[PDB]
């Protein structure tokens, strides 16, 4: 009944293929589909069915047992989390804004531009802006002199983020020089940034706090250290996105508070999010 | 001289001391702040007494009125503390802004959704939430530990409480009625009282604001206290400068705070006032 959109980002949402011999998503996974175009000219395409698992998938399973709803999970195709591009929202935010999905689940950072057009769950994952450097690099945060005067260092201090998300907006809306310097170090994905950090091609990676803490926690060899931005103005959390004025915000929040109360949340946190390093 | 600003005493964010009587002056890192004290406990008759104010949020106020270039009149709230709707009327610092007795409210003021329906808030400059403090040695995973869920399963019953009428009590009473009703018998009148009961073994856990508990555990004489996050992620927020609803000054106050965070002035205040020595 309920159309729910998600986005793949480990460890919160992990996407794998279905076994063709089964027609089944098994173990801890649930069925999720994707509308994939036939080529790069039309929008013509068809659904391909996949399997989805992760921390927020397990939250969705708990939510639809407790609130007692059935759902059809699908993966966003136009954009990622959410950005206003040419005055139209893309990503998961757009799917809720334009009422193609009743809910959006995943590593969706609650911010203030987004909550002008969608209603939000209570935060269930603490997040913000964090800085990750190679183990050995010493930075106090985003206010360090390597981030404010990068040309004082040889080579110039190399740091960047993943564009079009919650982190870039917080930098672009408040510190224009920092943002303009960063875009030449735009990192396409989390995995690319960690490779350049450990190989010495990047000095610092600015990104979401929850993702960076998880990646540093179970990194092969414990080579990555994460420190808070110090941008306390950007502290927030992941939230389930609902349509503006949604009648389900009340019951979705009540179920999440139950999980936080009875320990289901902390037990989910030690299944997916705990780390080993530091 | 122009802007009336209300604050509330809570170390290390606001520390209140008396004026030197030979001078009538506030010197060093302190600024003049006044208090309206009643003459007795019968009428509302009273007079203003002048005091000196210092701390982390006082130093934020000094930077804001240098950068934005305003002069201010600092006074200490007398009816209530931070802010609560009592008999459908707001008291404390929130009430002073709601009823237009103060243009701004500065201090350990936690941003929540009930407060921001009647006042506007700066961007957060101190991240806070709900935290649990126990004696070093007590093992709790958070507020969802079964010592909190089922306190009567232990002998004696698990003794934990908070300070009433604040952000923490509202977050618990609005969502977990049994936990709140059990806590009120362990209501702590102040932070200092709760730390004494923890170190003497008369209280098992102290739920309170995260920033204050992290500071108190950081500078405890002997490092006797351990702080752990609530796990109540729904209650994560921060301290904010309270302004009247639709205030034209929220924009300029935010721009100055964002400048301090950008140029390192904030990190200089945080390691002068808030960093600790214990772990
Ligand atoms: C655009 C890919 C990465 C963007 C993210 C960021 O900018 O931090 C991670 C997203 C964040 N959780 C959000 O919801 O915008
Ligand atoms: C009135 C007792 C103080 C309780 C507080 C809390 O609830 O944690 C500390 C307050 C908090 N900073 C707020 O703004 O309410």
């Amino acid at each position: 009944h309920l159309s729910i959109v998600t986005l793949e980002e480990a460890p919160f949402v992990i996407v794998e293929d279905i076994d063709p011999l089964t027609e089944t998503c098994v173990r801890n996974t649930v069925p999720c589909r994707k509308f994939v175009k036939i080529n790069n000219s039309t929008n013509e395409g068809m659904n391909v069915k996949k399997c989805c698992k992760g921390f927020c998938i397990d939250i969705l399973k708990k939510l639809s047992r407790t609130v007692k709803f059935t759902y059809d999970l699908y993966l966003v195709t136009n954009g990622k989390h959410g950005k206003k591009v040419n005055n139209v929202w893309n990503g998961m935010i757009g799917e809720v804004v334009y009422q193609r999905a009743v809910m959006a689940v995943g590593s969706l950072t609650i911010n203030e531009e987004r909550s002008e057009v969608v209603d939000f769950s209570v935060p269930f994952v603490e997040t913000g802006i964090s800085v990750m450097v190679s183990r050995g690099t010493q930075v106090t945060g985003l206010s360090d002199k390597k981030f404010q005067r990068p040309h004082d260092y040889s080579p110039p201090f190399r740091f960047g983020t993943v564009p079009n998300g919650s982190t870039e907006r917080n930098i672009r809306n408040n510190y224009p020089y920092m943002h303009q310097y960063m875009t030449r170090f735009n990192q396409r994905g989390v995995e690319d940034a960690l490779v350049s950090l450990k190989t010495g091609k990047l000095d610092a990676f600015i990104y979401d706090a929850a993702v960076l803490n998880y990646k540093a926690g179970r990194d092969e060899g414990c080579k990555l250290v994460t420190i808070g931005s110090g941008y306390i103005f950007a502290t927030t959390g992941y939230g389930i996105a609902l349509q503006k004025g949604s009648p389900w915000k009340r019951q979705i929040d009540l179920a999440l508070l139950q999980f936080v109360g009875d320990g289901e949340m902390e037990e989910l946190e030690t299944l997916w999010l705990t780390g080993i390093c530091h």
